[PDB]
């Protein structure tokens, strides 16, 4: 069995969560993206949109999450030699925090990047030995009155 | 950016396996194993979340195509301080299913995190030790016969 | 739990018919037939809700498969103190459509309830006369090719 | 038809409890209690499906409003030849939650059906022993502030 | 691109009205008026499609915020060779509702087109005469008292 | 009442639909977008993603549309002195055409542009006297064996 958590009696307070995660890629891929030479499309813009939409779909995806009146979402990127790090900050004034929403936005944004560069990441055998998503974590969770 | 045309391609059996891990406190892994997590059945919830996520893939990842998924299996492997999730997706269609398998493994892991947040957080309500990592495609297969 | 594999099976014509009833005050049933329900067209709303629900079945029932539904018909039969709903779903596929037909009929019945709630409620705002009953699969057709 | 205006009303505590039953072979009911249903954990799947359905109510029932649901509980009661499902929904809002509770209970019942379809079907692949009945609102609570 | 922060803003009554028209053959407008369109009740379907679309706005338009919609009214005006749809949306929140009203009017018009495609097409299966036009915001209002 | 159209017996043929529509904007706005100076984000990339996703959600939005295995979607733009024209081409190999999917993609892409430039389009009074969506039509519908 499962038991969802009641939140109705809790106070409405400002809540902010920041999550980060990264996708390991071939260095050339990182360059191609950085220069906007990926045929399939605008990698970073696609990932931001996918992540922002994903934040709003968190309650549909995570069984016991509650619908939350999200007031803001920011998704940014950091380039590494062989990776791209995505940061997702979610905010709201509510009765339960937004860390799961932040993690969902980060992960879907990373999945979106992967989908956009699948053609250049796969090897001669069509497999993915260089690509992987890692270090997906919550940097901070703020809850203030 | 555009949804790449795949209509001209042959309909072949497609299978993809993705794996990922969530780092948890050893005490948390034990509570799960023992079915002592207050929020509920962690593994069944992660399985369902993942299976539904596979079917939601085209709504979450912009350029993914709608696909007649014929099967999905989500399994777990317990470590001392982690749980590894494996998602295998199958279909008889014109475009592989690695993104669907990655989406399934990802959401399953997020669902585990959500189900365990109360015991994983620290006194400061943070998640210093929790993280999702090594999310990768184990294999992508396509057969004609 | 796992979404059972159906990929190997043959694509055959499949049809399922489900039925269900919603008990109502004979007064309410009267308003409906005359089209005096101030909230609107009860039957049309019920048909639209049921048809949409049929298509949503895979995201509502965890282990159901995405199915290329080719047709859906929702009809009504009036009783002294009830309205019977019939939902018929059709498709050429590898897995029957009984769950889809059951989902369509139940959501149609729920839509009727929502549409007439204001007139069905009693002085205490309760629903002592309203109920959905005998929801069943009238028939399941599966061609053996 | 039009989504009735509720914006002016007061935000008060609201709770609704709905119940429903699914008739099954006493044999099937047995397998369930013992957890021998090969398809998986019937009860957990039913709870998760019902909880998700509660949140999907506004997109399933045309004229229902988006509601900040704060809690949902789905429980079971076993009978000789049936399983009774109870769904309780809570929220602090301007419009009751009876439709949400009815939706959760019905989808939970449909999930059970899907989970045990293979053992409920007869030699002709029909469902002469299966049916969902007496789906009703046990109680609707609305605080007058 | 980012979901703009609105959490700090005051909660005020918001109302927005959007209008749009679909150019149809005069004979088509007549068939609708007379309820002779084979596909069904055109106006009720457009109303429902529009109302559900309003609630779907944040899932469709990337940077839109989830909003506690309190009411939606969709009305029609018949012309000799067109149908004008008006969608009014209301909410008590931190960010206006013009995008929600435009989404509602747009989908309602698309639904009318879908319901009438069989009589609007020409012998070549084309739609030389059908079109949606003059989709605009009639007004956007915000009140404190 | 409504009556969905049965398509199961029809042949699977190549289908292509092209729809166009435009959004009237202030000339300065058109320039800002053209130069990528819209603070809110990448206007065109956001619109393409919104339109492509919208194509896949057509069956959820338009009540009587069928789920279709879309194989390709292309969304392009044309700049005018005071407008932006969006073209959406949808393709599939199926039993029913894709013109409603093309219209949905075009319209949501236009709504997305509107949302992205609301800040610069509105007048001193916060209204929208210069913005409107028009000439939304099907350029061609192809159905070939």
């Amino acid at each position: 069995g499962v038991k969802m958590v009641e939140i109705g009696y809790k106070d409405v307070v400002f809540r902010k969560a920041v999550a980060k995660g990264r996708i390991k890629l071939k260095p050339e891929t990182v360059k191609l993206i950085k220069e906007g030479k990926i045929e399939k499309g605008n990698v970073l813009a696609t990932a931001q949109i996918a992540g922002i939409l994903a934040v709003k779909r968190t309650p549909e995806l995570i069984p016991l999450c509650h619908p939350i009146p999200i007031t803001g979402v920011d998704i940014t990127f950091d380039f590494g030699e062989d990776y791209i790090e995505v940061t997702c900050e979610v905010r709201a004034y509510y009765k339960t925090g937004v860390e799961m929403e932040a993690l969902t936005g980060v992960t879907v944004a990373l999945l979106a990047i992967w989908d956009m560069v699948k053609a250049v990441e796969k090897d001669e055998k069509g497999q993915y030995p260089y690509t992987r998503i890692e270090n997906v974590h919550v940097v901070e969770k703020v809850k203030t009155h």
